DNA sequence: GACCCTCCCCTTAGGGGAGGGTC
DNA sequence: GACCCTCCCCTTAGGGGAGGGTC
């Protein structure tokens, strides 16, 4: 009333740090009504306490302090649309965390299928759902000569609508009685799509389909260079042995089984293709 | 494949930034596979590609370096812990942020109610929704010598629960036929509160009530010492004249018109009470 | 003994840009 | 001509703490 707080018994009051008030003075967003000449000492009245109201709301909202200076000075109608603009960039924040969210929840659901595998190197005919991709033409790439940067473009546009890189690489090609990988051509390559954010500005180069509903023999196996070939043709007896018919390319996918750099590097790899 | 990528060329490629490189570098989260000794150019292969896919999901999430670091190793049923992590951290911000959108809403609407008064320094009889509060003594305190740091409890409780402080400052009193404000005290102070987040560790000398639904003798104006006991005594005419009868405390509420310390401070207030 | 001062140093994740030396 | 290097300086909102001088 008709002296003044120090710094301490604001800070105590208000429940506001020292040192953010000092902060507030040196950035003149809130300032001692007062200071001593000779020790520099901030003194403060009671009525300008108010001030803090404001303060303390909007940091608790996430408003930056410069942005406040700007707010502190608006009447009543002009920061009500202050308002709206916080809850409509609050708005933008859940819709991109729900999205984050289901996300998620759909890598992971992608994951347990991996480590629910019903087991390594040997063929299992399964029933699956289907799996959104985007794919392009493999001009000319088979499983020899394909780099990571031949994925670079399909990334790029699953990164822009999903902000996910996919964890997995995939690749298509003919059925066929392959008797050396020398042989085989890809006939597409691809990586899964997961949000069903609409694809900003994709070009007629890209593809986007799915890996359909239906029956499907499939092998998986982590990845060495022996094995790939002869997983491969496995498969290839397994459906002559059952005089099954296939209804797809194969499709294959490559999975890390881990990200570090400290340890060597390992794939997981999976072989299927549909079948009636 | 039997080259490297120098890091425009990645950086192009993963649609990574070329400072970034270099930071991941610094802080060994992603190195160079090689550097030249001579020219201190950063050489990538375009295997360990493949290590950015996890970097930049998780960077997308959120998730910090130094924590990328610890992630990098995991194999997938730990990893996949990692995610559920991030996925309840994200829950949490969600609800944080949900319960944020809720409050402004009502700040909102609590200060519509404000701009669309009905008309200043007269009095207006209306049909009100109920205010929650939260109220203390007011230990001899009257109009005369109540100052800020006397809400300072009350306010530290709603804070500590809404997060955000109450844009009005309340008191009550009993109607009464003052011929004085000399004359005056505050049976309670008191504040509006706006969550029904449970308030954590509450006193017993605070009370949470509400000022009830119903039919309310309310006058508002814009503060001045002058105005405040005679706009009372009006309410006080006001309901002689009609042969109302009372069933409340007079409630006043006080309100910042603005919060900018380089214009005249100023305050809306209203009073009202209840009546049959 | 307690409180307040000023003035270091520190933290995230790089972007900008200057002032080289390399492809 | 283009690309890459290292090494300034900069940004948010203070917290920690040292080394005073004040209540
Ligand atoms: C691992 O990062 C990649 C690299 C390339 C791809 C593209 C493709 N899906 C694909 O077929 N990726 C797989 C493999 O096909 C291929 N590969 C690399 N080396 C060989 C090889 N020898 C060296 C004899 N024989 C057969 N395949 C080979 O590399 C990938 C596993 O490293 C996917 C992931
Ligand atoms: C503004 O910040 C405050 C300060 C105190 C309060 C407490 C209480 N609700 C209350 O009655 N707050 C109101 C007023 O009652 C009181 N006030 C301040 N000065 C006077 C006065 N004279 C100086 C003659 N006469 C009557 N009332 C006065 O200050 C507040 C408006 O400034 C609320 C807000």
């Amino acid at each position: 009333k008709e002296s003044y707080y120090s710094i301490g018994e604001v800070s105590k009051l208000a429940n506001v740090s020292i040192k953010a008030l000092r902060y507030y003075d040196k950035i003149d967003l809130f300032k001692p009504a007062y200071v001593d000449p000779d020790t520099s000492y901030r003194y403060y009245t009671d009525s300008q306490l108010i001030h803090l109201d404001l303060i303390k709301s909007l940091k608790y909202i996430g408003t930056p302090l410069e942005e406040m200076k700007k707010a502190q000075d608006l009447e009543m109608e002009e920061l009500f649309a202050f308002y709206t603009e916080q809850e409509r960039q609050i708005r933008e924040k859940l819709d991109f965390l729900s999205a984050l969210e289901q996300t998620i929840s759909l890598v992971k659901k992608r994951m347990k299928r991996q480590m629910e595998y019903p087991a390594l190197g040997e063929v299992f005919v399964l029933d699956e759902e289907e799996i959104r991709i985007i794919q392009t033409e493999a001009e000319g790439l088979g499983p020899e000569n394909v780099l990571n940067a031949s994925y670079s473009k399909l990334k790029k546009f699953i990164e822009s609508a999903d902000g996910f890189t996919n964890n997995s690489y995939g690749a298509t090609f003919s059925f066929q009685p392959y008797t050396s990988i020398d042989e085989m051509t890809y006939r597409h390559i691809f990586t899964p799509v997961l949000t069903n954010k609409q694809i900003s500005s994709i070009t007629p180069d890209m593809e986007i389909t799915t890996i359909p509903k239906g029956r499907y023999a499939c092998i998986a196996y982590n990845f060495s260079p022996e094995h790939y070939f002869l997983n491969l043709q496995k498969l290839i007896k397994y459906i002559a042995d059952r005089q099954l018919t296939v209804v797809s390319d194969v499709y294959e996918l490559i999975i890390p089984i881990h990200y570090s750099p400290k340890k060597q590097e390992e794939y997981r790899v999976e072989m299927k293709i549909r079948i009636l």
